[PDB]
């Protein structure tokens, strides 16, 4: 059918109560041999109501954390202290594997939506979270040690340790909270494409130290209803495209082991499509839309356009060769390619 | 029967007409578990008659392109222009994934033979080519986009787009013809040169294009009757491609206490043998011969000789220890090892 | 049941005679899908009696070589000459793939015990040895070439080649020595121990501090504990540690997460026994006797050890009162108090109360 399309319903709920939820996308390679280059990566969605705290835990994986909606306070605990960060909409930050952290939605009215990208290394494709808190879904990891180990460790009788640290709590890992390097914004630089129809912002590993270690680019797409992101392809980056707001009509063109395949889907909020490198892709805004792209294998990526005035590789083929490439003449090919005056994003209204 | 040997007949014909052919070697790991270290690599052979053009296309893979015979004009298309390169025999150049390119045989009389080495990353072991031109085998990938997407993109009626770009013009991708440049395998002094043979070798340490791929390229020329004496590579696995003449290869592997096996084959034009790192190998020229070696995992490769005067590791074992290593005496081992006065290449005539 | 535990009996004997032995641990991923991150690595143990020589051979793999007991002379053969190294107890060195070498136990009285860590690249998970010497288990690899190839190569009649290089002389690849006189090794204990109190010491060499370890992305540590001492619950952020019991008996408790579900892996380790400690998994270790252990940490770059008990480097103590109160069933005050009870750091008295 479409091995590149992941609907909101292909997410497993890890935890949910009335205060928020943690969801985990199935392995990219669960249902297809075609995405073995994504086997090390998992996607998570965290959603929390006003005045909520995700209790402290470390992941066995590196995390890229992105605020899709609202605002957050992120605390990273280290062996000798802690670092406290305010995250606004569009703010991203890397959490190093094995750093205990907790996440607060400090807003009194607006929900918090966070996209988490996991880069796994201990057990490729597997993400584990170690929660200090004992809850219905799992006891504290501390509880797995023997009585003698715990008593000697904390120099305290087991009874005190058990009542003070271990006993299974009444809420889960998201609770209501009293008072009832650095983050970087996806839009911290000038957009790389910008006209009356759309904008794309892009942060690359070349320009960002946190993204450099992961070999990842992040982009942020805004388009007006009826705008069309024209046919183009990425030379190196495979892009995990996340629908944030609005509805996107995607056409993806692939070669499969033999056959030429069209992949066409309308994506609503939460929906994900993978755009493999070299595969031509185009995207029409059915409503005003915001989308986030995560590009893996990002180093030295180059975007090649197949329509419009600027960065159109077809326009760069000389008349002599275009004449032999296409049924038209060099003159007819050149003329047709000049008809589109816009670049990158155009009017997608039919005629 | 020799999992390292790939005869010309283990190539699939991807495309062939009266103007030329493109052939693709089976996956190194198709028929053996012994070459998992080569799973990311594929070999292609392109042959074209005089005054031919391979039509513009991009690959999803990095390409090392090497002219085995003749001359080529190579055009690399970028979003803002194009680079044109003359390739002579022995000239190699890396084509970055997603770079549209076309290949002309400008010669009036001599064929063009090209060796293409594919380094895959999107789908390991799979190489895809995206041809702009519609042909009998497959329509243009542009044709896979919807009518509304194409009309909006090119700001032109579908009729004109279809007649100018999309209709099947050529029957095949080979037709009649009306930053950082190629390097020749012999642009440096050969590393071994005597009356019997020469080896030229370009390493990733000395070539910016090879550095990113961790690959070395070597070029072997021997006179009929010359013998390339037993040696092994510490790190590089060498894909050895017979170009001209007939090569008698002896490869020694430790493959089921382990069973010790000789893999002996005579290689003729197109035939490939893989020489795993650490495996002793020798080659006798049955006729005058030329061969090309592609060495992967090339960084810090060191070639250890088991015979001859220079770079002979056995000669470096002191008498006391060689006396315990070999049935001879230290003196008898030292004396025997001094009998061969030549280095690297010797007279291979039967006693 | 415990997929992280490798008893001395999960080693295959590659070679053994009266002079010593070479043993090879089963693939980390032979019996479990949980150790895919260790697929490229193998562990070997070489043991030799006094006055012994392991005959010249190259490996298809990179080798990290560590003297667990006694002393060695290591000779590396290069195309143009040779390098000779003295290795004492706690000395390690990397041997480059394809470098022929020989190993001597020069001591007259003490055995030589060496831990070999193989980093495979030719055939991931496979380590091969190429011996120049013909023995019962295998003829010389030189013998596998045709007569004509050998005669032309050595410019000698096959009879002299065969008598001088090829004939099976030695019974095995470990032989007695008549006379032992006829970037350099580094010691695990060359720096201050990073943890040291009255109960235990840990020494650690990291890729950040050692060029040989940097190219392999490996850290080595060396653990010494007194009977009754306890290495308190902690975890490694990035390094998966292959823990090798050298002397005495260790009681290990390892806590894993494969809903996913919570698992205790408890084992007592005797000499030779190995346990794998995956990164992020809390671990603790009690010395049943005086104990020495060696850790090989892979994926070592930027590893940080987080302690869950004791005063120093205790991540739990760095959670503010307000949040501790919400994290634990106790109150911020009761949590803070309890975490301050243990006055020691890293290693404590493990005696039951
Ligand atoms: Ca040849
Ligand atoms: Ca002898
Ligand atoms: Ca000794």
């Amino acid at each position: 059918n479409n091995p590149y399309l992941f609907r909101s319903n292909k997410f497993l709920t890890l935890f949910k109560n009335q205060h928020g939820s943690l969801r985990l996308l199935q392995r990219f390679n669960e249902d297809t041999e075609k995405l073995e280059n994504l086997r090390d990566y998992r996607v998570l969605e965290y959603c929390s109501k006003p005045n909520t705290l995700l209790l402290p835990h470390h992941s066995d994986s590196d995390l890229l954390v992105l605020v899709l909606e609202g605002q957050a306070i992120l605390v990273l605990v280290n062996p000798d202290g802690r670092d406290t960060y305010k995250l606004d909409q569009g703010d991203a930050i890397k959490i190093q594997a094995g750093t205990p952290f907790y996440l607060i939605n400090p807003d009194n009215n607006q929900n918090l939506r966070i996209l988490k990208f996991a880069i796994t290394f201990r057990r490729p494709g597997t993400v584990e979270d170690f929660f200090l808190s004992s809850t219905k879904r799992l006891p504290s990891y501390l509880s797995a040690f023997s009585k003698n180990f715990l008593e000697a460790s904390y120099d305290s009788p087991y009874d005190e340790i058990e009542q003070t640290l271990l006993q299974e709590e009444q809420e889960g890992v998201i609770v209501k909270m009293p008072k009832d390097d650095k983050p970087f914004n996806l839009r911290s630089r000038d957009p790389i494409y910008s006209n009356n129809y759309g904008k794309l912002y892009e942060i690359t590993p070349e320009k960002n130290s946190q993204l450099r270690d992961l070999d990842i680019l992040l982009n942020c797409l805004q388009m007006n209803e009826g705008a069309l992101f024209v046919p183009h392809y990425n030379s190196r980056a495979t892009v995990i495209l996340v629908a944030n707001e609005g509805r996107a009509e995607v056409e993806l063109v692939g070669l499969e082991q033999m056959q030429l395949r069209r992949y066409a889907a309308t994506l609503s909020e939460g929906d994900i499509i993978v755009i493999p490198s070299s595969f031509p892709v185009a995207l029409k805004a059915a409503s005003d839309l915001n989308m986030v792209g995560i590009g893996v294998n990002a180093e030295n990526n180059e975007r090649n356009f197949l329509a419009g005035h600027k960065e159109n590789v077809i326009r760069q083929i000389p008349r002599q060769v275009s004449d032999l490439t296409f049924p038209g003449s060099g003159e007819e090919v050149e003329e047709l390619l000049e008809n589109q005056k816009e670049s990158y994003f155009v009017d997608g209204q039919p005629r």
